[PDB]
């Protein structure tokens, strides 16, 4: 199955899949990832396609997120110390991801801009798969 050959681990937090894998091998990663995620909780059974930390620009100070790029698709953003789903980035074909340095990327839906900072200094890694995963699902 070579299953490991879409997955690419950072670390216990950060990976993102290849999104070349068939129908089979898509069940194959999902019954992993509910076997071996401690995340797969907040993502209503959706395969996850890319995760990790990223902070928030909101209210007073950044908001540490765990960030998932799903299935869906999705983009849910979790509570990494309480353990808790905050939200969501509402997904349509008017959601647009705008790199703005290495370290800040913008998340635009029509009823809000999402201001976000990848700490690793990889948020073009974001805006990518975001935008791969956008042209998959609208052409």
């Amino acid at each position: 199955s070579n299953i490991e050959q879409y997955i690419h681990d950072l670390d216990s937090n950060s990976f993102e899949l290849d999104l070349q894998f068939s129908e089979d091998e898509k069940r194959l990663l999902l019954e992993k990832q509910a076997g071996g995620n401690p995340w797969h909780q907040f993502v209503e059974n959706n395969l996850i396609l890319k995760m990790g930390p990223v902070d928030e620009r909101k209210g007073l100070f950044a908001r540490r997120r765990q960030l998932l790029l799903t299935e869906g698709p999705h983009l849910y953003y979790v509570d990494p110390v309480n353990k808790v789903l905050k939200g969501e980035i509402p997904w349509s074909q008017e959601l647009r991801p705008e790199a703005k340095n290495f370290k800040t990327f913008f998340v635009h839906t029509p009823n809000r801009t999402y201001y976000l900072m990848d700490p690793s200094g990889n948020a073009h890694k974001w805006c990518r798969k975001i935008q791969e995963v956008w042209r998959q699902r609208y052409q």
